[PDB]
C-alpha cells in the first residue's frame, strides 16, 4: 500500500504496469499436498487473478509448469501427469476470483 510519506511518489503493488514478480512453478511431485494450496496465491496476487487467457495458455504451459533444468531428463515433467490434476486447480479458482 502507498503512501508511505518517505518517497516523492512511492508506488504500489496494485499497479497494472507493474509486473507480478509471483512464482509460476508447478505443484511438487510429493509435496503436492501442501503445494496443493499454492491456489491461495490467487489472492495474494491480484494482478493475475482474473486471467482468463490463462485457461487456454495452460495448454502449452502445461510442458513449462515444471523446471526447466528439471524438464531436460523429462523425469520431473513427466510425472507431473499426477499433480497436474491438482496444478489446474490454481488455474480454476482463478477464473473465479
Amino acid at each position: 500500500m502507498a503512501g508511505a510519506s518517505d518517497r516523492t511518489g512511492v508506488r504500489r503493488p496494485r499497479k497494472a504496469k507493474k509486473d507480478p514478480n509471483a512464482p509460476k512453478r508447478a505443484l511438487s511431485s510429493y509435496m503436492f499436498f501442501a503445494k496443493e494450496k499454492r491456489v491461495e496465491i490467487i489472492a495474494e496476487n491480484p494482478e493475475i487473478a482474473k486471467d482468463v487467457a490463462a485457461i487456454g495458455k495452460m495448454i502449452g504451459a502445461a510442458w513449462n509448469a515444471l523446471s526447466d533444468e528439471e524438464k531436460k531428463p523429462y523425469e520431473r515433467m513427466s510425472d507431473e501427469d499426477r499433480v497436474r490434476y491438482e496444478r489446474e486447480k490454481a488455474e480454476y479458482a482463478q477464473r473465479k476470483v
